């Protein structure tokens, strides 16, 4: 079942799929590749473990620290000092400006969606990929945007009342986008391209656009185009004219869709929204990082580059599809897809880089033309770092891949999470430390949730999960995210993104809401699926990201306290009713996504909690409740009799959400033997003793705990 390379016994399916799959076409000799991880891994695990050991002296010091207090509003004076003495808070470095290079400009220059999605799953990655141009209509149309209310229901058949809704909102989005110079896109009747310039046909007059420069092309003859090419805050829109089709024939100009640029840039996921716990799981994500690289992944296929004519009348194309990171795992886990002599597991991080590494290889050469990176990069997301040193460790550990590689040095970029405390107050420190590989930082909020609450763990009950983001330190949070990255010189170079949307079903809320993260000057930020993409796209229209980066240049908005402050509750704050309210839906928020990750190997599902809320659940999310939980019990909120309790209400109510589904098994009755309903149980009574709270160490041994018995 394995093979010995110097000191690493490597799964056999791990080492076939390497040589026979992931190897031939990069021209690098198997047996060199071999040696490489080999002395990588023999040189680089030391730090890897001291940095994780480091982790762990810290917080014990911090529990320690607040188990000694005895002043009651913690005196945050004595608390940063003591940060600063252990270590933990270190010095902010003097300005400084990135100089990371050979980044492409869906990174450096386009301010748009990025959308995030498990690599295990080879039709999601698919369709992530095609997802840089989306349908406005079908996203309108198939959500509650449109509200279905007055005749306005889908059903079986198209509605044509919706239809003229969904027609109608985005006509007022063209006229808010790419305004004409008189009258409205509702009101056109034709479009024509005259002396290279785009021509509105209106019932009285004809016009042309306010700014004709938002004119990017077009498709079929310029008297009559089968398309018009518009661009606004270097997006494109592209507007579909075909009379015959069954929408464009009731359109007045016979407009049958507008096409939206949206997932401009897609995070395929080896991390947080996986569940892979072995070779054999690993190899699955790999092989579709392969397919993805080679463009070859089929289930349906990857997309082609867009065609168009110039206003002018030449030719020209645009990327068809989305330019792909991939996120690796971070610096805890290891995995038996190698082991050492010894038996020891390697660090899955390392195996990350130098895998899905080895893989993009394939994403820089000829497929026709080649997939992903025109300028010559690899961008690989890095989460769950802490602090600085362990950033440089990335960096370090990069550059050794690169040389076994044989890839020129700092070809792989690094995008940071910002996703756990000691890197949110080092967060310049932390950039300086990437300063010649980083292409964004991205505030995790959920991670960096679940670290707020293990690292404060001791000094007092927290406040409800729902309460979090109207706390002091995570609005400190966001804030000094985009001030560190605009002071570093990110404007221009490298992406400032900030956080999920995991109301999949609420995209009337995302609509309304997820604007305002544009209007705090991220340049990106994340969505779940290609339809959340065409509509977040729609706040990249209204926002004008450059300018609002502009204007904070320079600002300092956050200060080292108001990061500091930790989101203890008050005394008295709640009634029985509420306390039940709050361990009910996290309990059933975390049978719901453990039950699935366990039982079936699933990293990503929809989960409704409590108030019936589709929520789309991963191990960050997880992380919340299982350490809320563990913090309310830790503090005498909640007694070990209420947490059980609440266990055995919810999962019958989970086993009934899942009904259906043929490989479900139910937790109820026998709650003693689900392997998934004692990993949610020990999530929580042993919360306080998981590193960070990471939630890993539990889901992978219950994971293979689950596969063991399903083999035997
Ligand atoms: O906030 C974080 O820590 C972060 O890393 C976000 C996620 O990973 C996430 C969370 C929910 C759904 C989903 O698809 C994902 Br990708
Ligand atoms: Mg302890
Ligand atoms: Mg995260
Ligand atoms: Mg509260
Ligand atoms: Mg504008």
């Amino acid at each position: 079942d394995r093979v010995s390379v110097g000191n690493l016994r490597i799964a056999r399916v791990l080492y076939d799929f390497v040589n026979n799959e992931a190897l031939p076409g990069t021209d690098i000799d198997p047996d060199s590749f071999w040696a490489g991880v080999d002395k990588v891994v023999a040189d680089l695990t030391p730090q890897n473990q001291a940095l994780l050991n480091a982790r762990d002296e810290l917080q014990a010091q911090i529990d320690k620290w607040h188990r000694r207090r005895v002043i009651e509003p913690i005196d945050m004076d004595a608390y940063r000092q003591f940060l600063t003495e252990i270590g933990y808070l270190l010095p902010e470095p003097d300005d400084f400006t990135i100089t990371t290079s050979g980044v492409d400009a869906e990174i450096t220059t386009t301010a748009g969606p990025q959308l995030v999605v498990p690599v295990l799953n080879a039709r999601f990655a698919l369709n992530a990929a095609n997802a840089r141009w989306g349908s406005l209509y079908d996203a309108l149309y198939g959500t509650d945007v449109i509200p279905e209310t007055d005749g306005a229901e889908k059903g079986p058949t198209y509605n044509k009342v919706r239809g003229d809704k969904v027609i109608a909102y985005a006509r007022k989005f063209l006229d808010d986008s790419v305004p004409l110079s008189s009258g409205s896109f509702g009101d056109a009747t034709g479009f024509t391209v005259q002396d290279g310039q785009l021509v509105v046909a209106l019932p009285d007059k004809s016009t042309g656009l306010a700014n004709p420069g938002q004119f990017a092309g077009y498709t079929g003859a310029a008297e009559s185009p089968t398309s018009v090419l518009l661009i606004n805050h270097g997006l494109h829109i592209e507007i579909l004219i075909d009379p015959e089709s069954q929408v464009g024939t009731t359109d007045r100009a016979g407009v049958k869709d507008v096409i939206l640029e949206s997932a401009i840039t897609t995070i395929m996921d080896f991390e947080d929204s996986v569940a892979a716990v072995d070779a054999a799981d690993k190899v699955l994500g790999y092989r579709n990082w392969l397919g993805l690289n080679k463009g070859d992944l089929a289930a349906r296929v990857l997309n082609r580059d867009r065609n168009y004519t110039a206003p002018g009348g030449g030719q020209f194309t645009l990327p068809g599809r989305s330019l792909m990171f991939v996120r690796n795992v971070g610096h805890l886990m290891t995995n038996d897809a190698i082991v050492d002599t010894d038996g020891s597991e390697v660090f899955e991080g390392i195996m990350d880089a130098l895998f899905t590494g080895l893989i993009a290889i394939h994403g820089l050469k000829a497929s026709g033309p080649l997939i992903n990176s025109r300028t010559g990069s690899i961008y690989i997301v890095k989460p769950k770092m802490h602090g600085p040193a362990e950033v440089a460790f990335t960096c370090e550990l990069f550059s050794r891949v690169e040389d076994v590689l044989g890839l020129p040095q700092n070809t792989m970029k690094i995008g940071i999470m910002d996703e756990e405390r000691r890197t949110t107050v080092n967060l310049k420190a932390c950039i300086k430390a990437a300063a010649d590989r980083v292409v964004f930082i991205n505030t995790g909020f959920l991670d960096r949730t679940g670290d707020e609450i293990h690292t404060s763990m001791e000094a007092g009950p927290m406040v409800r999960k729902g309460t979090m983001k109207s706390q002091p330190w995570i609005l400190a949070y966001e804030d000094h995210n985009v001030d560190a990255g605009l002071a570093a010189g990110f404007s221009g170079r490298a992406q400032v993104g900030k956080g999920m949307w995991t109301m999949t079903e609420l995209m009337a809320d995302m609509v309304e809401t997820k604007i305002a993260q544009p209007r705090a000057g991220a340049s990106t930020a994340w969505v779940p699926s290609p339809t959340a993409a065409t509509l977040h796209a729609l706040h990249y229209h209204q926002v004008d990201v450059a300018a609002v980066q502009q204007g904070l240049a320079g600002k300092r908005r956050a200060t080292i306290e108001q990061l500091l402050t930790i989101p203890l509750a008050k005394e008295l704050a709640w009634a029985p009713d509420e306390i039940r309210e709050e361990v009910d839906n996290n309990c059933q928020s975390i049978l719901g996504y453990v039950v699935r990750w366990v039982d079936q190997g699933v990293g990503a599902s929809k989960v409704p909690d409590i108030h019936d809320v589709a929520l789309m659940e991963d191990r960050a999310t997880l992380r919340i409740s299982s350490q809320l939980l563990a913090n309310w019990l830790r503090h005498g909120v909640i007694t070990s009799a209420d947490v059980r309790a609440s266990l055995e209400r919810m999962a019958p109510l989970v086993d009934r959400q899942n009904a259906g589904d043929v490989a479900y098994r139910p937790m109820a009755p026998n709650f003693d033997d689900s392997i998934a309903f004692l990993a949610a149980q020990e999530l929580i009574l042993s919360g306080a003793q998981q590193p960070n709270g990471y939630t890993e160490p539990i889901l992978h041994r219950r994971r293979r705990e689950f596969k063991a018995r399903a083999a035997e």
